[PDB]
């Protein structure tokens, strides 16, 4: 028999719908084809960084882990069971000792001898009352929680190798640009001292140069030592060297990712990973909660063997030295002064912990999504006020320069606004380099990318 | 019998008071009534923010699962506790076996059989050196830390959800004020448009006005997506939905918390919880060690039974098979290869252990607690100080713009003390949240809100 | 025997030399005397520094628990080699049953009883094929790897004691430089003031300085607060109040550390304590797989005793009364429902495991490494050129105060070159704090400095 209860999945303790506000836009609602199911090939369009993300699939460490905890966990139910079964074997007993005389069947001291080989099982207990099979089926759902558990992991370490491609190119885009504005500097500095050597230009104007091509300079170091550990760390992530032959990668400035649709909040308690792991730990206490229960019945033992015994060594496999033993026995406990009660207690509080993880995982599934789509939300407005920032600011220092090449403006005010494009420039690619975490990590949470190809 | 050594509470390794130099007020020295002692419902005035912190106190997974972890040692204990009495239970026991001539009493090959059916108790560990007694009271003081590890989650709990609520309430203030600025902004930027468009104005101020109402574009969309992830955060935290009548909050510019005193920091040792759940894993270490000597002393074992048996099936329960079974034994272990040595060895390293991990408790509580005093001792000057920077910022806008409404000043100078005026607001925003939740962290560290109401 | 495989060092899956680019300089190859063996009284100069590390050493928690481990796990080896040999004790059994008829030796219902008083061994498991022998070597690799997790963890105080160090000392420098800037903007402001109050210099003026002091003032207590916490934090991680006879400190001007070499990534796997303790749990997991295998053979068991034993109480001890048993046990598994064989598919699973995570730590230690060669290579020029950014800005100060005491230029300007100095001056000191925690952090990574003096 079992004596497992029954399951019943808790009711999602989250919104039926997604917030909505000034950050959120309208609830598409249930999506046909979920986020889960848009495999990484598509979802990431930079083949480049597809090769990337199979290159690390194939050699990250933290993978294999998370992958070789699954075979042992499926180990570790084999062995639960097996443990059903009756464990047959060959038993080699011997036995000589010496016996006082009140103790002997002789009367006096006497040295007895028994020998035996036989087949069969000692102590095997008959799982009547579902106590072993209980076991296994928690074993069962905590290897389902660990396959799940390598799911999830598969999909952070695919969201982690995306996060560190977008913010090596975003470094690489920064450098780039302050070489750009170090060259600018330079050549205006250079410009301003032939001006300050022939009585032109006031030192003013050269030692404002002079600060501008400095602070240049050492964004340029900081921006390269960036760009370097950024390098690092990917190389990190994939776990193996970086190809040479890889493929052309986009920019920045193009459609790197397919917009992933939200779905409803339920899609997350049958699509998203953790979650799932969380529902077959829970499953994986109530099998324990059936072991611990499984206790208060009658335990049945036998111990069954059949082949050759003998007083001497050498009546060991003789004709007519053939023996069998067969011992039932049942246990049935009356008194346990509160042990199997606190045990089932314990039992019972465990499938509760594991209801309030499951019940927490959903609550954070719900809030990593719904943090995606305020940044889906607002992100857009806020790149393209950036855009018009930097236009604008450009539109400025060019007025700026062809007032300062008429000798109408100063210095200042030219590197003023020199100073200003060149941050709005790297407040643009911060905004762009955010935007995509923010959406890579959505579709994460949403499911991830455990499917290289959409299902 | 007890082996369980003495217990000596380790001396504090912290200094007798609290840090003192140009970031620390006067020690205030022993407190009346100290700060874990106050109840957090008078500890934050918000009464929003109370019903919030009800509803996460009786909503939030975490402290569910430590509040379960309680439940679960206290099960863990009883099972110990209960391994001291006799497991009185039914055994029914069968035995049928073959035998040779050799063997059998018969002289030739014979089937022999036994049957019984009994009441008692089988291989019962009589604690007379408290073994089991010392595992027990091991048990107890673990489940005694388990309290006080749910303890100290309630206070947690309590301190990440009033930091969630202000920087909420902090963040949609900032959100305010840069609707205000882009107002301000675009109404400026429309004023110069019209003056543009009939030759008066050159581009230069047009472009400016420009840059500057983008700049407070972008920084308004990043506000709304912040404002809408705090309130992600605080739902998260709360474990349930936002209610929908929640009494009126009290702005940042109100006084929102009580000022809890420091006290001596030997209130640690007796009000801190997480304190006194490293002293209770100490003393479950200390009980461990009793155990582990007690293996040295002689072990005293007893199967005792009553009941009937009978050499045919059909015997059983007849008048005239009753049977009893009295067997004692006692061990005493002579040469165990520095097997029980190491053992105690390990026992007294356990202890040392947590010795040290109690005093490193302790002493992060001095620093934490030092950290907040040092809080306290520093935001109310840089508040004034920033208070009168935006004062002053304040005045020297209106004197730009007084200044620019007649023909005196230009649109940049006017447009640098907006932007002036508007990080000084941004930062004074900034550092009162910093303050309220370094408060907050220092209540926390202090003692926490274990209480709800003063006791 | 020994049924343990061999043990085959993976390769190193990292790169055979370290990155090369704009950001790295030349590779030094192969060290004379490698970064491990440098000790850290010669790497660090500071003498204060020296004895700050030398009372974390010998007082902080953390490294007395990962030190306590060391022997905890010696213990527990010492118990698994104990577990070898026969465990010699005093038995003292008695037996008293009353049994019915057709079960007594008298045909009617009688009471027996049998004494014995002996010494020897229960269920001695003869390590035949090396099962014993296999959990003692899992044993003594768990516990090397314990000793080379303490030495990590020396290695991980060391380098979080200098940061913390170089901290305060930056904080102490910031402060100072807020101290005398505020004090320059008080002396300027009493002047305007003093100048208002005569007609002479607009409220515009006075406003400015205004602002100027309030934002020096606020800053001022920014850095005085986080001068006391890092203090506090120094305290904690030493364990221990700071000493008052401490020597003279060297300024952060100054040179503080020994430039130490590269060496090769080879050097890691023989250098670097953790990537010995992954080596070590690999090896340990090699000898529970030999573990496990030795459970297909037979299972050798002996129970052997000499004593007294008698039929009653008083005829313990009496001549004649001698007894001994000899009782040998040999069984041999063949049919365990598929046990066996999932048991050590799990024990080469977890092998499986540790090799991934040993080859992880190898990754892991070549990226750090990268990184601490890429912040080497990058500091130097970031440095230099903040160094020439704070002359020009003052050489740019000293021009406009000149042409401002005289009536040439006004007072913004002036305000301006102080602000840009100021910040300057503070991105000046944070590049020196980043750059020597960089060091810092590389010469952890290299070996750190588990010896004091350089061997
Ligand atoms: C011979 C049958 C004797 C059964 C005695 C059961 C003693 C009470 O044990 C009960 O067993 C249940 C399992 O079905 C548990 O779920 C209950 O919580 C427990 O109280
Ligand atoms: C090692 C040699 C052990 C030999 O054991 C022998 O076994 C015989 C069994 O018949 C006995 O007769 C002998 O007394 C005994 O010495
Ligand atoms: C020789 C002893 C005979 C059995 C008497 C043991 C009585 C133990 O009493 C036990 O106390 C616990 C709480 O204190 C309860 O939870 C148990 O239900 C109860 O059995
Ligand atoms: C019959 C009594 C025999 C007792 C032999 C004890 C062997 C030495 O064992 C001792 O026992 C102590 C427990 O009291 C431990 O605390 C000691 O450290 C241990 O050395
Ligand atoms: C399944 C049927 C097992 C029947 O078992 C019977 O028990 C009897 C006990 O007296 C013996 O006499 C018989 O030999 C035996 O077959
Ligand atoms: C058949 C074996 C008879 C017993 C002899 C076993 C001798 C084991 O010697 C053991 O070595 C350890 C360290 O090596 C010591 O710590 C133990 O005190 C010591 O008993
Ligand atoms: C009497 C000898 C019987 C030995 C039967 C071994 C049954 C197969 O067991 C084998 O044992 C090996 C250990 O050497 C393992 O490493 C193998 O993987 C396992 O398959
Ligand atoms: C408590 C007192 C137990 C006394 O036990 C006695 O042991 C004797 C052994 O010869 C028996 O003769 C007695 O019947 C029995 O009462
Ligand atoms: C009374 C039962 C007699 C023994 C028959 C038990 C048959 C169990 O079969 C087992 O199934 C497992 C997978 O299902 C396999 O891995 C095992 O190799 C196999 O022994």
């Amino acid at each position: 028999c079992s004596l497992i209860p029954d399951y019943q999945r808790p009711e999602a303790p989250v919104a039926a719908a997604y917030p909505q506000g000034q950050a959120y836009g309208q609830n598409t609602g249930a999506a046909a084809v979920p986020a889960a199911d848009i495999g990484w090939r598509e979802f990431f369009r930079d083949p480049q960084l597809q090769q990337l993300i199979g290159v690390a699939l194939e050699n990250n460490r933290d993978l294999r882990v998370a992958a070789l905890n699954v075979e042992a966990f499926r180990a570790q139910y084999r062995i639960q069971r097996a443990d059903l079964f009756p464990r047959i074997g060959v038993d080699g007993s011997g036995t000589r000792q010496r016996l006082p005389g009140d103790l002997s069947t002789t009367g006096s001291p006497a040295i007895s001898s028994q020998y035996g080989v036989t087949l069969g099982t000692t102590a095997w207990e008959l799982d009547l009352f579902g106590r072993l099979r209980s076991l296994r089926d928690q074993a069962l759902e905590q290897y389902l929680a660990t396959e799940q558990a390598q799911r999830s992991a598969q999909t952070t370490l695919v969201a982690s190798v995306a996060t560190a491609y977008l913010t090596l190119k975003a470094d690489q885009a920064q450098l780039q640009l302050t070489k750009d504005t170090l060259g600018t500097y330079q050549k205006s500095f250079d410009l301003t001292q032939r001006s300050y050597d022939v009585g032109v230009a006031s030192a003013l104007d050269l030692r404002q140069a002079q600060t501008a091509v400095e602070g240049a300079r050492a964004t340029l170091a900081q921006y390269t030592r960036l760009v370097a550990q950024d390098q690092n760390a990917l190389v990190l992530l994939l776990g193996s060297g970086i190809p040479a032959n890889l493929p052309q990668g986009l920019g920045l400035d193009q459609t790197l990712l397919t917009e992933v649709p939200a779905g409803l909040p339920s899609d997350l308690l049958q699509r998203r990973p953790d979650i799932l792991e969380a529902e077959h730990q829970l499953m994986a206490a109530n099998a324990s909660i059936g072991a611990a229960r499984a206790a208060f019945f009658p335990s049945i033992s036998l111990t069954a063997n059949a082949g050759t015994m003998s007083r001497q060594l050498s009546g060991l496999f003789d004709a007519g030295s053939g023996s069998w033993l067969f011992q039932p026995s049942i246990n049935l406990p009356i008194f346990t002064a509160g042990s199997l009660r606190a045990s089932l207690d314990y039992a019972k509080i465990q499938k509760d912990i594991n209801v309030a993880q499951y019940e927490k995982a959903i609550q954070t599934a719900f809030q990593e999504v719904a943090d995606g789509l305020a940044a889906r939300g607002t992100f857009t407005e806020q790149l393209q006020a950036q855009r018009d920032l930097v236009k604008a600011s450009d539109e400025y220092y060019q007025l700026a320069d062809k007032l300062f090449r008429t000798g109408v403006d100063n210095y200042g005010t030219l590197l003023a606004a020199q100073a200003s494009l060149f941050t709005a420039q790297q407040q643009l690619i911060t905004d762009r380099l955010n935007q995509l975490t923010s959406e890579v990590n959505l579709y994460k949470a949403l499911g991830g990318g455990w499917n290289q190809q959409t299902v």
